[PDB]
């Protein structure tokens, strides 16, 4: 009975810590970086800009005038690339492993990613543990909306039942299990591993 | 009786991994990362840069050129911007405890950050923590040149005896050892607590 594992990117399989973008931000403009912090909100140009909806400069715009930054893009970007990201390879190790017994295991990431940048999605090691990255951008879609999920299901060919999700944020377990998949919510790097280890 | 102690930067301070720069430049250009990794090199253009005495511009033409990378500057740039960069919290730790014993603590980096990047020594953790930060760029020195070290214990003012210098490269421990400096070889994360624990 082959399953579908969904896997979260963000905080799931990468601890990712976008303070080291207001650090870059901040090196250059000199702006506090308590200041962007504080201005650092996760509004409408995020929720258009994750399902492709507005372009890279037109979302780096919105950032810089909600911030203050005077940035031209480049340097709005080059900031941006500076995320810190690392990889969680216990969870790789599973995706490989469940892979090998045949389940079906997918990426579902709502993405921020630029066209001028490298982003986790698209690391080695990541494409290599996954058989498809399902990413909001290239669907026009996002968690926790129900289509994202439906969506998944459809072109993988798997039911609810048949489907577990993992991922760190309450609203986008809520998104799923609304539509009778298995959810759950990720609290920290133990929860991945003991899902697997306890059964 | 005050000491003074200096810290490499790269693999000491932080961990560092050029891999996901290679990774960056690899997505973007479609080079496989094997073929980028097995030309990139550390030459004569990395000894430069670091001393300063060639342009950001000339480094990324003098690599492009040597990996075959058709890139912009602004995409070379934008591809070192991405190196992995983790802090180890014990050493910042231990580096704030010497100083609040009144101990002299600074970095010691050959450095190939350009303008257009955000770099560790820029860190505002690194930065908090030491009394001062020696970049190979700044002086127009590198490791393990004496006149490097020199520099450092004439401008702190300390004898080689009052000195203790943790590097991970044996080149550069060596050349602080020919100074009459205490220079312990960094082996891996345990070295640093393991000294400043055992005595
Ligand atoms: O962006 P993704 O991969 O959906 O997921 C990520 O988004 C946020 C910003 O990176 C994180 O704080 C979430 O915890 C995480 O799941
Ligand atoms: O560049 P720094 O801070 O002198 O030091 C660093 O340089 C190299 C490249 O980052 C590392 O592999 C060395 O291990 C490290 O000490
Ligand atoms: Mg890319
Ligand atoms: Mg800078």
């Amino acid at each position: 009975a082959k399953m579908l594992y969904i896997f979260d990117l963000g905080n799931v399989i990468v601890d990712i810590d976008f303070n080291r973008v207001l650090g870059a931000w901040s090196d250059l403009t000199r702006i506090p970086l308590a200041s962007l912090k504080k201005s650092f909100h996760m509004g409408e140009a995020f929720h258009q800009h994750e399902r492709g909806e507005i372009s890279d400069e037109a979302f780096a715009e919105a950032l810089c005038h909600e911030m203050a930054l005077p940035l031209s893009y480049e340097q709005f970007s080059h900031g941006w690339q500076a995320v810190f990201v690392a990889l969680r390879p216990e969870v790789i190790a599973i995706m490989h492993k469940l892979r090998e017994q045949g389940h079906r295991v997918v990426v579902l990431s709502n993405t921020n990613r630029l066209h001028t940048t490298f982003w986790p999605e698209e690391y080695p090691e990541i494409r290599d543990a996954a058989d498809h990255i399902y990413l909001s951008q290239d669907l026009g879609m996002r968690k926790p909306e129900a289509r994202i999920y439906q969506h998944v299901l459809q072109a993988e060919g798997f039911s609810p039942s048949d489907t577990v999700f993992f991922d760190d944020n309450a609203d986008n377990i809520e998104g799923a299990n609304q539509l009778g998949i298995t959810s759950i919510l990720v609290k920290d790097k133990t929860t991945i591993p003991d899902y697997f280890a306890k059964v």
